[PDB]
């Protein structure tokens, strides 16, 4: 019933902003789940930064590429939202660095770089999505053109529930050794642009990592974290949203308390 009442309050919610949530959360104490349109394709944007991080970290660790080798590109015209990128134009970035960068501020040069030079283009990107079972995700454009949004459209997307696994996999599993995801958790945990979102859900000494993505275009935005609460099993939260006009902004307010709402269902 407190499933049924998490459904009733999240379509309450998607309702008042005249839009569309899914959610999936997990409980990895428990094996609870929670999930509302966990199956629906919502896009992706910047949040599968995450992940391609996670593929870069893999590649490190089967020693196909190191993490301290310098990345330059002096002569690129550096995409828009390229904050920290473009910073360090002259000098170059560590692999490890531009990975990070990715994640942490969602930089776009770093991630279309990373695309071009180790990932083999978005078609690298969802083959390592496959390779860790994850049926459901697609990247098919490059930045910026991959926040199109469009209604109906499959290209750059994912479920939550999906969005969810893949984390679960990669930020709590199996796929990278000891040493390699304690880098990708604080990665994820130095995240700076998700304190109105998934972080503003939970209590304050809670220890959260995350990864948000906001299109631009009909209200979309996500974020998913992993979430540490002092002394229990970590959860994990998956939040997308899509609005259903083209000059919709979107709503930091409503994925917190999406979140919110989640994780009181788990619990
Ligand atoms: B991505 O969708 O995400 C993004 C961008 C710029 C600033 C941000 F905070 C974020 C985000 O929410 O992660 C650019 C558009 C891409
Ligand atoms: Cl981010
Ligand atoms: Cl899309
Ligand atoms: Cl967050
Ligand atoms: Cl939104």
């Amino acid at each position: 019933n407190k499933s049924d009442a998490a459904a009733k309050q999240i379509k309450k919610l998607e309702e008042d902003f005249d839009g569309r949530i899914g959610v999936f959360a997990i409980d990895t104490g428990s094996g609870n789940t929670f999930g509302y349109r966990s199956d629906e394709r919502f896009p992706l944007c910047s949040s599968f930064k995450g992940f391609l991080a996670a593929a870069v970290l893999e590649r490190v660790q089967q020693k196909k590429l190191d993490i301290n080798q310098k990345v330059k590109y002096e002569s690129r015209d550096l995409e828009y939202h390229s904050p920290i990128t473009t910073k360090y134009k002259g000098s170059g970035m560590t692999l490890g660095d531009m990975a990070s960068a990715a994640l942490q501020y969602s930089d776009n040069g770093a991630t279309n770089i990373i695309m071009e030079r180790f990932l083999g283009g978005p078609e690298g990107m969802t083959k390592f999505m496959r390779s860790i079972g994850d049926n459901e995700f697609r990247l098919d454009r490059w930045e910026l053109e991959l926040n199109t949004a469009i209604p109906g459209d499959k290209r750059d997307t994912s479920t939550p529930k999906a969005v969810a696994n893949s984390l679960n996999k990669l930020a709590l599993g199996n796929v990278l050794n000891a040493k390699v995801k304690a880098i990708y958790q604080n990665w994820l945990k130095g995240n700076t642009t998700g304190d109105a979102r998934i972080r503003a859900s939970v209590p304050a000494d809670w220890v959260v990592g995350d990864k948000t993505g906001s299109c631009g275009a009909y209200g979309t935005a996500n974020d998913y974290a992993v979430i540490w609460p002092k002394n229990r099993a970590p959860l994990i939260v998956s939040i997308y949203t899509t609005r259903k006009s083209k000059d919709d902004k979107h709503s930091d307010k409503t994925i917190a308390e999406a979140s919110r709402i989640a994780i009181q269902a788990i619990d």
